[PDB]
């Protein structure tokens, strides 16, 4: 049997690069998506063509609500249903937008999305992963800039901080079960869709190492390392993949 | 006119000590509470006996829900209606219990993330929007990177509060509102905890082998709101007697 | 009687502001200086005119060498000789200059000054202070809020300030059983270099979120005063940033 | 031809594991040593037998003296001499012993600050000066924020090494030289009952890290899979640093 992995928000961008690279390493993959139905199915088709029966999709809103636990349970369940095991969880899915403290989503909704996807869903997915339980491991996508945050991004920042706390707490608690829990913290990687090219180059020029953003593959590379046999004593660790960005003063 | 302060969970223990010290410092105080009505009123009466019309109480549940934003807006409002201004917010209220990975889970999330993180954020928003030496102090936790076993949601909330501290410091600094934290290690231990178990914690503290008094925590809060902290924002002061420096 | 404090590099700038504030709080002070003799004696004079017999000077190079331990021992001894006690040590003295990796002091000299003043002398003074102990004893170390986002080409300075964090933690742990607290104060941008030009100063000022200005020497001293006070009696191993939010600002 | 690595203190324990793994990965390697000539040569023998003329040794004392600079220049040199290039520097060599606040102190400084911090800084300068996937890996310590009682100078030096890692990453990024750290917890350990005490504290498997586990992290950091990673310190501690008092 090949080991199996769940990757959240795996339809596009970094999650996709992680799913692809896990697959290329021998994993069967559950491709979680929320809205990117077409891109999801397209990836699974591409992976299944490469080796049949090695990729499924699973749809779920990771917004906080009273039913998020059941949705997270379902994501993990889908991996056992498809593949009879679940060896790796990658908590990649993420909402990211400004929530200024000083003044068309309600604040209730902003909290639900930013805290639910970035922190609560990871926690619930971790809980379901552990409960349904080898080289078992969880990788959380954190954020190298969490201590030098973007202005007006307090809820996102709060969620990413909470994710660091989850990384530590679950590493401690799940170690006796042989499950390792680690983090990968991008600096600037795949830049947003609705962002101009002056503004892209603004960000690029701040990166000491090469004056450019991370490829999604460069982020995936770190994920690969942490799940691998080369990381069997690593737990509770967060690896920044930021080209020095977090070292740069204002 | 005397400045005013809101202290959440102010009825008992650390928040009580904070409210009293701010009062003794010359502040008028909103004593926020959840269940502890009798304790909150009795504190208010004592402070008002010391100085007339300087203390009011305000009831609210800080658990995460669709109505928490309204609740927090009202807390801040209560300070303005009582005293005509709101100079200081102390985010002290906290839920703290284990949530093992292996009450419903939704309730646990709502209580531990709502009280520890989301309500502070909502209160911070309301405080800033309704605007001197304005400042916010959040009660953090010195042991957040060396957490208690099976306290993941608690720890996530306290980490989130560190993020809020930093993020709000950055964003509110142009308005002249400072935002800082106080991170106790072991302070007031549960009353009902056995002395032999309290002693296990006490013995771990390098500095004097005892827990912090509530007054010692309040002392750091007083500093951060004071004119001696006018350039300090986005700082978290550990008040932990060296406990976080101690290896396993 | 009145408590006594040693403040290193106290002739000018932040060290002076710390000595002054400790003095105004009722402390007797040793003003340590290296080169700034005129300025040291002037300050002691001012303080002595305010209350007599309350300020002494003490000269010492804090560059690392085989005699640095003796020099640090002597600084501490100066306090016991003048005032009969030593309650507070402020490690303020600091060398600060670029040491580029890829490149007229020798490298030997750079290491001795930047690592000596910023880390080894604090460690030796800490040892001497604690050993001489026979109340509210504490040590405050002047750290740097920007140690994790350092200036380009300042590796030795940054290494010494990182060592000083390590000293702060290690000494807080070890000395707590003796009742000695050890904490730090970490400025961001405070008094800018005397040599720096106004346009350069203003570039730095505009980076500070809280007020777009540097900390005053007094504002730094305020935090020192808090940590030595009875208001900080349970605080040890803490480093308080006094930086106006500067360390939170991304590139 | 094939890339070349320097590993300091590579004769035994953690440094040897790093040396072997880099060799296995296809690096030509300099095995630096202070005292352990026998061990160094023996390792050299083993690696040359697998692949001819791909491992040399280098003597240098890394204590803090007026000659440390020259020593560190020599070490980097010997890599360019043997192999005509130097792709990777692993700063592994390290001293470790208590220095209570309550050997002359300056030997202590020269060892604990000298070997642990100043020589890395000097080797970094020489490595950089003489310049691809170039990078430097510094052996840090995961327990730096919760230090052993009475280990102030040691702790100070390891904190200084974090400072160097960050400052050098920033400064050398323009030249395509990455600079990173690996922070072991309890690895190869002292009595046997004392050692057991430590093992039981570790969340992940109640045992010390093998030297090879440390070396694995180094390998990752030098590899093409880490081409965007600089200024990062990877803990390899089995979760020990997460455990409270
Ligand atoms: N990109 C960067 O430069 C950096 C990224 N990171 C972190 O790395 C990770 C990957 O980054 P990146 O690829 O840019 O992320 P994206 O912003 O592209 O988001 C990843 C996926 O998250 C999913 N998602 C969003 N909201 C929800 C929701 N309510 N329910 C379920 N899924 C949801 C989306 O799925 P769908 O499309 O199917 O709706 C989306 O495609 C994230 O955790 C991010 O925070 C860290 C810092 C830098
Ligand atoms: N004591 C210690 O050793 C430590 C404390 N801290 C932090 O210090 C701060 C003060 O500590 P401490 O006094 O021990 O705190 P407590 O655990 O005693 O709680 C403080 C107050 O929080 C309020 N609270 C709890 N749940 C809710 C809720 N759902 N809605 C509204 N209010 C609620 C309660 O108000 P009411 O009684 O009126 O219902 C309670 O009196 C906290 O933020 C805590 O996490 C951090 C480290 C250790
Ligand atoms: N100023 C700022 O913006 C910032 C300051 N800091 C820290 O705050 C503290 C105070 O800063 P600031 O007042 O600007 O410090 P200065 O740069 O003005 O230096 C203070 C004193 O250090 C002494 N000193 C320098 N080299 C030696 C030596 N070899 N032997 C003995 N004494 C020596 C000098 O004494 P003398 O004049 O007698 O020769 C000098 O007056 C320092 O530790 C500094 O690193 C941190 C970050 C920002
Ligand atoms: N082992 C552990 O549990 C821990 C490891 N680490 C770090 O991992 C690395 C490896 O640790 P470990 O293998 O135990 O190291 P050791 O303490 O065993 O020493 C490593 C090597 O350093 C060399 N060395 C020591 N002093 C000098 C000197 N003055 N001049 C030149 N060379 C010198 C020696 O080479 P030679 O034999 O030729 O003299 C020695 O074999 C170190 O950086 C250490 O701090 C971090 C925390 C804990
Ligand atoms: N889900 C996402 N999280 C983050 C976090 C940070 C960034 C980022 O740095 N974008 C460039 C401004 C972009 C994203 S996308
Ligand atoms: N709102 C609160 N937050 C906190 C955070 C930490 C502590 C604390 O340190 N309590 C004592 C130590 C301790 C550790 C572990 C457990 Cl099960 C328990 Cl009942 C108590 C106590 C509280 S109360
Ligand atoms: N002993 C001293 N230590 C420090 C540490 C930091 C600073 C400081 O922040 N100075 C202003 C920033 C700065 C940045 C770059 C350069 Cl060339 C210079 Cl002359 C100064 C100044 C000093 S002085």
């Amino acid at each position: 049997e090949a080991p199996a992995a769940v990757v959240t928000g795996a339809a596009k961008r970094i999650g996709r690069a992680i799913a692809v690279k896990l697959h290329q390493t021998g994993y069967r993959v559950v491709i979680h998506y929320h809205n990117s139905a077409e891109a999801a199915v397209s990836l699974a088709d591409e992976l299944n063509k490469e080796r049949s029966n090695t990729a499924v999709v699973c749809q779920a809103d990771l917004t906080n609500s009273n039913v998020l636990p059941a949705s997270c349970e379902e994501i993990i369940n889908s991996c056992f249903r498809a593949f009879g095991r679940c060896d790796v969880l990658v908590n990649n899915a993420s909402a990211f937008y400004p929530t200024p403290l000083v003044q068309g989503k309600t604040v209730e909704t902003q909290v639900a999305e930013l805290i639910g996807t970035n922190a609560i869903a990871p926690f619930l997915l971790t809980m379901s992963f552990a409960q349904r339980q080898s080289n078992l491991s969880i990788v959380n996508l954190c954020d190298a800039m969490v201590d030098q945050p973007c202005m007006a991004f307090s809820l996102y920042n709060m969620g990413k901080h909470a994710l660091v706390g989850l990384t530590q707490s679950a590493a401690l608690e799940l170690a006796p079960y042989g499950i390792r829990v680690n983090g990968v913290a991008p600096g600037v990687s795949l830049l947003p869709v609705a962002m101009g090219e002056e503004e892209k180059d603004k960000w690029r020029r701040k990166v000491p190492l090469g004056r450019r953003e991370a490829s999604a593959e460069q982020i995936a590379d770190a994920v690969i390392f942490l799940v691998s046999g080369s990381a069997q004593y690593i737990t509770g660790s967060i690896i920044k993949v930021d080209g020095g960005l977090s070292l740069v003063h204002a």
